[PDB]
């Protein structure tokens, strides 16, 4: 069934919200969502200024997403 995502400090999980995302090669980057996956608990993040070739499935719970600095 679709699972109601985790609390997670200072990430609004709707399509389009911004969040940082550590990626492959360990840097953390402005992005954004793309896509979430309420069945798999995942959502598809767009690093800021790149490629969407680099669009990424990242679990919710993962600790390679950070809320920007308020």
């Amino acid at each position: 069934g679709s699972h109601m995502p985790p609390n997670r400090p200072g990430i609004t999980f709707e399509i389009g919200a911004r969040l940082e995302a550590l990626d492959y090669l360990q840097k953390w980057y402005p992005s954004r969502i793309e896509k979430i996956d309420y069945e798999e608990g995942k959502m598809l993040v767009h690093f800021e200024r790149w490629s969407h070739r680099y669009d990424e499935w990242i679990y919710w719970d993962s600790n390679r997403l950070r809320p920007l600095e308020r």
